Parts: C-alpha cells; structure tokens; sequence
C-alpha cells in the first residue's frame, strides 16, 4: 500500500498518468469508444483483448505488465435513475476489488458515467461519492482525472472537505 494513502485530482489526459495502473471508462463490448476509452485504446490497445464485461463490473487486462482495469458504468440514457445509481455504485466496488487484488500502490481513475453515459445530467457529486464509498477502505494512492477546469475545482474542494 501507499505509506499515507491519499486522494488527489489532476486535469490532464489519463493516458499520461504517473500511477501503477489505470481505470478505463469502458463500454460493455470492449470497443474503442470515445473520450477516456479512445485515449486508453490509443495508449494500451493490447489491453482490449477479451475486455468485454457487463454493466456494473470491472475486468483487468495487462498491457505488458501495466494493468488496465475496464470498468463499465451504466448509460443513464437506458437505465432508470434508481437502477443506474445501483450499477454505478457496483462498478466502483468492482474497481476496488481489482485494485486490491493487483497489489498496486496507486491508481489513475476517471469519474464513471459523467460524459457520454450521463444521460445529459451533471453527475460529478453522484459519481465521486460512489468512488469514495468503494475506494475509502483501499490503501492505494488514488489520482482522479478530469478535463473541465470547474470540475477540477469542485473535485479538489470535495477531497479537501473530508481531510
Ligand atoms: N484523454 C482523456 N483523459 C480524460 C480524463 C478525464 C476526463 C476525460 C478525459 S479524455
Ligand atoms: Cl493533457
Ligand atoms: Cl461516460
Ligand atoms: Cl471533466
């Protein structure tokens, strides 16, 4: 584990992370996709061998020795708010199991279901709180990645609030 497990936020391309593994915001079919998933496919294309997995699950595939954790958040266009919320919480619980099994000291993680799967709603708080519920009992350094300058400030504020 990390000597003093922390949460941090960075506003940059997750394909440039400085962590021991990466979480992909994957689709269920292991397709190249858009956004985070596209960047992950360009950086670690070998990790898409048999990466398909159901909604609310995570499947790890190694790119050399670098672990890519394919986490499938719900598309809120298709799920009810209630069922979507349950699957989004579950995807993060599966990421915490994988991070623990791999024995990494750090992980790069995006906010699941906040982009093209958001059903056009702002889900920063909902997604980040499910990330915390899952990751709080792990001892990896967690580095949350975002693109938007206002999201960076709100994520930073939420981390600092609980410290
Ligand atoms: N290349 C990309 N990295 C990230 C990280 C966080 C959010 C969106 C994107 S798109
Ligand atoms: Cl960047
Ligand atoms: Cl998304
Ligand atoms: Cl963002």
């Amino acid at each position: 584990g990390a000597m003093a497990p922390s949460y941090r936020v960075k506003r940059m391309d997750i394909a440039k992370n400085d962590e021991e593994c990466v979480v992909n915001a994957a689709n269920p079919r292991g397709l190249p996709g858009d956004g985070v998933c596209k960047a992950v496919y360009k950086k670690w294309p070998e990790s898409f061998k048999n990466s398909a997995t159901p909604v609310g699950t995570a499947k790890t595939v190694m790119c050399g020795t670098y672990p890519v954790i394919h986490a499938v958040g719900p598309n809120f266009s298709n799920y009810t708010e209630s069922e979507g919320d349950r699957e989004l919480a579950a995807a993060y619980r599966e990421v915490a199991k994988e991070v623990t099994r791999l024995g990494v000291n750090s992980v790069a993680i995006p906010l699941l279901s906040t982009g093209v799967y958001s059903g056009g709603k702002d889900r920063l708080t909902q997604s980040l709180n499910h990330l915390f519920t899952a990751m709080d009992s792990t001892d990896a350094d967690v580095v949350i990645y975002c693109r938007d300058k206002e999201w960076e400030k709100k994520i930073s504020e939420a981390i600092q609030m609980r410290t």
